[PDB]
This record gives C-alpha cells, structure tokens and sequence, in this order.
C-alpha cells in the first residue's frame, strides 16, 4: 500500500494579480481545475489514499472542492504548509499520514499525458524498496532538477537548477519512495536557496545505490502550468485533445469508475448535479459506451 | 455625472467543474482577472463611481480584490444579486446607488479591444438623454440580443435570442442610460424565460424614439468569456497583443494614472508590493516612458 | 519487405484559398511541411521504399522537395492521380510499384504522435498476411470510416461516413496490406459517392476473417490537417511539444540517423546548408547528444 | 495617384524547411495566403496599381495566383529581385514602374488590423510631399528600425536594429513616398550589413525636415509573420477574429467590391468557382448583406 501526497502549496507573486483571487492550483486548465490532473495521476497509479498539502488560505478551498473523496472512492485528507520551505517538507508535514507505508509525491502544477502512462506508473508503484523518479528531455533543464547518465544509461548525478546542466534531462515532479524517506528528510539542511530540497532527498537514495531513474520518452507530454504562458499552452493542449476525441483527460470520476472504485450507480449520482453541462453530459455518456 | 454598474453575478453551471473552484469573474484572462476588463471599460468612459453586483458568495471576494477603489482613484461599492432573474434587475438592485443620475451598465464577461475605443465610449457617455447601445456583426446572432436596421441605417427592432435573427448584429453587453431607466425597469415583467431582460429595457427606449444604436465596427474586438473555449481564445488574444507591444490591455492602474486620477507617487506605491513580478515591473516602467 | 504509399493528392478545397498557392500537403504544420509527418510515419514502421502519389500539378513540387530520397537513405518514387476517384485507386495506380510485396498506405494529412508509436507500428508491419488497421475513439465518427466491435472486442462491421455511426471508433488513415490488396482493389465498383473506397477494401478483408483491427488508445494523438482550423490546431500542438522538449516531431533526418540509414557524416552534410536556422542547428546538436 | 509596391522576396531561411516547399509569402495565414494581407493594405489605401517584387523562382507563382489583377479591379505587375540586397533596392528595381508618381511600399510579411485603419492610411496617402511612416510600440525594438521622439512628440532619430534602442517605437513595414525617393535611393551605399536600407531612405527625408511619423496606437495590431511562431500566432489571431465576426480580414474581393472597383456581377463571377467552400460562400453572402 502506497500513499500519496499532492503538494499544492506555493508562492503566488509570479502569478499576481491573476491569482489575487485564487491559488494557482484552482485555476482551470481548459475545462477542469488544475489539481484534477496530478490527482488523476496518483489515481492512475492505483493510489486511493491521498493527502493534500496547501497554504492555510488555500486548504479550505481545496476542501470545499474535493471533500473527503468518498464520492470518488478515495480517501482524502488535508494539511497545511505555513511557508514554502521546500517540497521536501512535505515529508515532515506528512510524516504521520505516511506512517510506515510506501508513498508517492506529486506536485500540483505538473501535468502528464500519454499512452500506457499507467503501465509506466505501475512499474514504479509496485516497487517496494528504494525510490523511483522520471526523466524527461527538455529545452531548459536549468529550470529543473537535472540528472546525468553515463554511456551505459545509468544515472550518476543530480543537480538542482544548475547554471551549467550536464544534460538535457529533467526530473519531473512525480516521485515514488519506500519507508526510508521520512528519516532521510529529517536530516536535511536547508539549501542556500533556503529550502529543503527534494533533489537532496533523491540524491540520498542515489548515494546508496537505491535510486531508480526511468526515462519518460518524448512520446509523453509533461507540461508545467506555472506561468501565464504555460498555463495557456496547456489549456490549448488539452482542448485540442479533448475536442478531437470526445474524451476527457484527467477526469477523476471516469477513472474511479474504470478502476471499479465506484459503480454505475455512484457514477449516475455524480452526473445528476452536473447534467446542465457537458461535464455531466460526459459522465452520463460514459455509462453507455465502452471505451477501450 | 454618470454612474457605472458591473453586473458580475452568475450561475456558474456552464464553466463547470472549473468554476467549482471560483466565480467566473475571478478567473484570469491571460494575466489579470476577468473583471479588470469591464472595469477598465467603464474607466475609459470616464466613470469613477461604480457599483459591483454579484452573488452573495462572490461579493466578499470581489471586495477582497478591489477594495473600495481609493487606491485607483475610484469609488467602488457593492451589492448582491441573490438570484439570476435578469440583467435588468441590476437597475432595481441598484436603484438607490443611481439616484437621480445618468448611468451605464456593463456585463462582467464582456471584453472590448480597439483603436479609439475611448472616443467611441465618449460619444455615448456624453449624451444626456435617452439610451445608447452598440451593435457588432457576429457569426451567431441567435445567442444574443439582436438589432435590425432599415436601409437607412436606422434601428427598427430588437429581439433577444431569436430562432430566426433578422440580422447579424448583436447588441453587446455595454449600455448607457438616462434617468428614465429605473422606472422603466420597475414595470418589466419577467420574460417567459423567467427573467427581467435588458432587451425589454432597450426596446422601451426604442418604442419612444429614444434609443441610440451606434455601430462598433469589425475593427474592434468584442469577445465574451463565457465558455471554456471562448475563455481560452480570449486569453490567447490578449497574450498575443501584450507580448507584441510590451503594453498591457485593461490595466486599471495605468488608466487611472493616465486620467490623472492618481499621480506618479500613488502609482509607485501600487507597484512596490508587486515588484517581484512583471505586473509591478510593468507599473514601474510606466513612470519613465511616454506611451502615446 | 513492405513498401509504402503516401496518398497526398485530392483537390483539398476545404483549405481554399490557402491552397490556390500550393497543395495542402506542402503547407507547414508549425515548422516543417505536412508531408513530413506521414512520411516519417512510414519511416518509423521500417519502410524505406515509398511511392508518393499526387495530383499532376503537385508532383513536381513534391519531387522538387524530397528528391529521390537517397539523402535520407530512402528510395522515393512518384506517380500521379489524375482525378480524386478514391483512396483505393492508390493500389491500382501503384500496382507495379508494389509488385509481389507487402505494403502500407498512409494518407497525407494524417498526423500521429505518442509513446511507443514505433512498437505499435511494428506489430502490424511485421505481420505477413491479411490486413491491419487502427481504430481511434473520436468526437465525430460520422466524418470517417467507422468500425464496430462486439462485446468481446472483435470487429464486426465497417461503414464509411455513416449518418448513424454504430460506435465512436474511427479507422485512421494508415493501412497495412498483404499481397491480396491489388486484386481486391481491381474488383471494386465506385461507391455512390463515386469513389473506390478503402473502406470497401477493408471490408473485403473483414468478410474473409483476415482484417486485424488494433486499438490506438486515447494516449496517442491522431489529428487530421484537412481544414483551416484543424491545420491550425495541429500546428499549435506540435509547437507546444517541440518548444517544451527541445526535440522535433517527425524530422526525417533524425529518424534516418537513428535507424542507421544514414551515418554521422551524411547527417552533417544534411545540416550544413541549413545551418543559418534552427532546423540545421537541431540536426547538428543531434550528433553530440544522446537522446533516449 | 500613388502607386504601390509589395516587396515579397527573399529566402526566409527563418522559415526552413517549410519554405523549401514554397516562398514565405505564399504560406497561409489562417485561411488565405500571406500576400493577401499587405495587398489588401495597399488596397485600403486607395491604391490600384501595384508592382509585386519577388525572387526569380517565386514570381511565376505569385503571377499564377494573382494574375494581372483585372478580376479584382487592380492593375498588377511583376518584377524580380535577383538577390536580397535591401528593401531600398525596391525603388531601383521599380524605378520605371514608378515614373514620376507618388508611391508606397509595403513588405510582404507585415500584417495590419484595426478600427479606422482606412482613415489612418488615408492621411498618409493623400499627402503629396515628403514621406510618411508609422511607429508602433513593441517589446523588442532591437529587431527593427527604431525611431526616437523628443518631449514634444517630434521625431529626432532613426536607427536600424540597434543594440541599445532609444525607444520602444518600431517603424513598421509600410512606407509612403513623394517623387524624391528614387533619386534618394540612387545615392545609397550598402550598409555594413551589406544592404541598401529603407532606414537610410527614411533618414534622408528626416535630415531635410520632410519625414512624417504618425503613431499607430496600441489599439491596432501590427504583426509580422517571419518565424514559425509568429506565423502561428498570427494565424490564430485572424481565426479568432474571423470566427467571432462571420467576416473576413483582408479579403481582396470584398474590398474591391466595397470601393466599387468591381460590381455585383463581377463579384458573383468571382464566387462561382469557389462555391464548394466557405470562401466563395463568404463572397456570395456579401451580395445580400449590408455590412457597416
Ligand atoms: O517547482 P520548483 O520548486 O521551481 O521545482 C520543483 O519543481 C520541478 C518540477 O516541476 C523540479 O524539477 C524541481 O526539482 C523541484 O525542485
Ligand atoms: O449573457 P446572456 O444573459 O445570455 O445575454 C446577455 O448577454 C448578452 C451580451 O453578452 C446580450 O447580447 C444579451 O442580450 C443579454 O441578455
Ligand atoms: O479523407 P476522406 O477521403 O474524407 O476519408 C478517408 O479519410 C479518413 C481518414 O482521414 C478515413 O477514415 C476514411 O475512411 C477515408 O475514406
Ligand atoms: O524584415 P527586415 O529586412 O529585418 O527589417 C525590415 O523590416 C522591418 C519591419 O518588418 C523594418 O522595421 C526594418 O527597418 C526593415 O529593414
């Protein structure tokens, strides 16, 4: 049993004044709220019990939007990150929710799309020791945690936001950990940047010969919705796909329904209140069409 | 002296589940909140005293966001629309804020761009008797109040959302009224569609020979941000303009600064708290560059 | 050994007047000509000997753009389709180029993207008997050849452009055939619509128990660039991906280089003439970076 | 009488390999070929007699597409620019076509949109002495001819692509000239960059007190379609406008029809051959609808 964490906190300024009226993870990406994406990512990994971490001001809202998750067959819980001192704090804030289980952490503004994405998730989720992360070739690695490989395809280092990247592979914001993470996190010291870095956690596993780094090929799409532009590009990306397929990307109800975490009846209940619009209309159509 | 009303109420149902997270009028259009646009529209018309109407749940937010307007040289007030019974209710709800003055009403999801927009606004604003509206050729008139013209360019009828439009000219969501509006509004009867229609208000002025209908040419851009798609198209429209010009569209601070409703000092104060981002950076640059 | 055909003909009037200036398959999709996409598709399927079919007016151009293929390790040939009498004509027109080999046919305005696309293609290409096609859930099946499945996932019918589609699965424009196709094509009679239909070809295989229909999941992206809008959406789709990754989609030189159909030296030669721009810059960077 | 020139030459390597396939000024912007835009610009300025300059390979094509202009009430002629030695060569190459008349020069990849564009053009076109140019605030002036104003709104310098721009006002690619241009051009010496620069031509008029520089306000849109990205942004810009209005931007037939250069009958003839698609459908609808 792995548990999941969505870290959806974070500093508004960049987005201000657009986010003067809402946290970033509540803005829509095309037709549904941002947080549905990463949420639906953990769901496709088979994770049902998930803790959502946000700012004090934003928690109640997330809560107002997702509830406890029982309607989607999930078990959701919440917690607060008073101040943005590093993603790695997630493990401290979430220490008691994790207990002695396996876990996974996904950042609230990461958005993933692609064929067999669940088999890919599956490999990592099913591992029971060490940590796994993913690597994705990008144009501006400098903006991310960067991982270097040797000629044998083996990972040999990680640097966070380097001025001189040793490769073009970035480590995305989806991480799988075993039971050693909490403790590892407990010994970190704030970076100069003054944060507790997930990169440092990852490196720790690396220094022990226990970091697994799988490639996410160029056939997948990994987008981050952190700037006005990117938000827009992602919004257009989904809309292109959705309109072409007549299917939705990252619709939690559908995924729950497909994993048998809720049944045809629950699904109908979910749709009723949304019937006046396409979303509900979509949910309804799902009960009468096989989708492979 | 004309007073202004922004009707920003609204059953968010359509834009669901996104608006499950925030009223429509708080979502961003590219880089600032939707409401800035229509607000900036009244501003360009010379109007400083404005009432904002919204749902009960949304009011406090709007309030949290704009304040009383003093920082921008405005005088903002607020009111509630318990239930979406027609735009025309705005005049009842707003009867005492209007008093015996001229007024103007603009819908919160209407977005206007174009050269000399302000002279255009000015013609109407400066009229002191009757009402003025604007007409804009569109592809799907059926979705709007439609106005018909005779061979002489004169307006001869108005139908709201007709199955068979008599023209391709829609009447946009910006309206100027004299002192007769409140009483006219007092005698309306809900439409079948069960609402008090602005179109009925406009028709009343028409049946008296007092409705002025100016054309807004194809050289302007009138967009409504009421669906996921249109929200996205508008976001991309502004982004294209803003990135090309290095100027913003509908930035209230700038407009206040240009009308001399606030001075260089106040402007600087407004920017300080925003300095970490481009918005503030933008505001600052405005104090040292002449922009014709 | 399978041979390939790209059918890039037709008048393509849905794009008038853009195409008064060139054929549809020469217009760019973001940053390279349309025809590169399907071309690159056959290439990923392992196919090096390809016949390109087009209108009489367009052939020289294509021929002016791709040459004989030797620079990319291919063997390209050309042939004409005097008049748009059905995709199935491709097999008549191409009867002698096919000879007694296995073949594949891809339409010029179909564009494919996604993880493991090359294994997917590989399944079908390595089959040596019968036919294989792909089915893709879409919003408007009525526009395409539609395939229906039973409860057991087995295909049980094909209809071209039905008014009442039996499913939402469209058959895309990528087809794999054994040696029976030519003769099958020789016995077709023009449809009412007045064309020799691929759908009929497919049906013939079906009626013999020899049509293989694999599902292309919602994790892939199949777009057709036949209208102004779709052209534009695709362009923005590729641009989003390319700019995010620092990699190109459907760049024939790269693919040839990865299949060892050309070597580092050839690749360098290819890049020289393009050095003043990014495309060449891209090709150059490929010789010094490992890309998993 | 002013005569016009469209300089639509060059390689446009920035558009490789899309432009291998065809010259830049043939690619579509959304729904019609690029060259229609600047063409339609001169048309709105009242200019009917136009010389189109292009590369030797591209001329026949342009000629294949536009003819001699009689169908649109124009008089079109062609000439070649063997090598890209500066825009200013346009005046040499076009010396005999201009004769002793007033003239105007517009670059092939400049695109213009906005309210009263046609009065703006009119001011300049009706002047009969000196030269006029327009200035547009932009984000990256370094890329263009840049003009500096004094506190009094008066132009006081022009620099082409400066490393340190003295302002954010770029001079767009539309120029009006009196009879002194040819001779002025005859004395230019190639710039270091090895071109005969329009900026030098402009500067000459400036040094004599005869250069008029009008501001094109932020209410207009000036875009250039010289890169893949910009091409794509422009396409989406026009599509947003066209689909909202049910009207086209830069449709030469319409403009001819509105200036009475052709009549209803000619217009019908023009539409026939295009009836199978929207463009022609558009042209037809124009005969029965008044568009203010
Ligand atoms: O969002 P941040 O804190 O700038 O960066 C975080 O996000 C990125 C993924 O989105 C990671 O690659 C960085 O290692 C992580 O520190
Ligand atoms: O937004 P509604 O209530 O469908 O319609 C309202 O908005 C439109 C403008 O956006 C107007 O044309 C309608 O006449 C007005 O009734
Ligand atoms: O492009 P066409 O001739 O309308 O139709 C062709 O295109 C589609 C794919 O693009 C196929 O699904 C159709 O079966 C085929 O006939
Ligand atoms: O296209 P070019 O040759 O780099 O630049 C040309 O175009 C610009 C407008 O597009 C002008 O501002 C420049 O002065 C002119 O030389």
């Amino acid at each position: 049993k792995r548990k999941g964490i969505i870290l959806a906190g974070g500093s508004g300024t960049r987005l201000h004044p657009a986010t003067l009226a809402i946290s970033k993870q509540l803005l829509p990406v095309y037709d549904k709220p941002m947080i549905y994406y990463p949420l639906s990512t953990l769901m496709l990994a088979g994770i049902r019990e998930i803790l959502i971490i946000s700012t004090p001001q934003d928690t109640p809202r997330f809560q107002q939007l997702l509830g406890d998750g029982s309607n989607w067959g999930l078990d959701l819980q919440y917690a607060v990150q008073p101040s943005p001192d590093g993603l790695a704090q997630a493990f401290l804030i979430g220490e008691s929710f994790i207990g002695n289980d396996l876990s996974a952490l996904v950042l609230g503004d990461n958005l993933y799309y692609g064929h067999d994405f669940h088999e890919l998730l599956g490999s990592a989720s099913q591992r029971q020791t060490g940590a796994s992360v993913f690597a994705y070739h990008v144009l501006d690695p400098e903006r991310y945690g960067v991982v270097e490989f040797d000629q044998g395809g083996k990972a040999i280092s990680l640097e966070e936001k380097p001025l001189e990247p040793k490769s073009n592979y970035a480590v995305t914001g989806l991480y799988f950990y075993d039971q050693q993470v909490v403790d590892i996190a407990r010994d970190l010291k704030p970076s100069p940047r003054g944060e507790l870095e997930i990169t440092d956690v990852n490196r720790a596993y690396l220094e022990r010969g226990q970091l697994s780094v799988e490639i996410m090929g160029r056939g997948y799409a990994w987008l981050d919705t952190g700037t006005h532009d990117s938000l827009l590009e992602a919004g257009q990306f989904i809309a292109t796909l959705e309109n072409r397929q007549g299917l939705k990307v990252a619709c939690p109800e559908e995924i729950a329904y497909r994993q048998k975490w809720i049944d045809a009846a629950q699904l109908e209940k979910l749709a009723a209140p949304l019937a006046k619009n396409g979303y509900g209309q979509y949910l309804k159509r799902l009960l009468t069409e096989t989708v492979y």
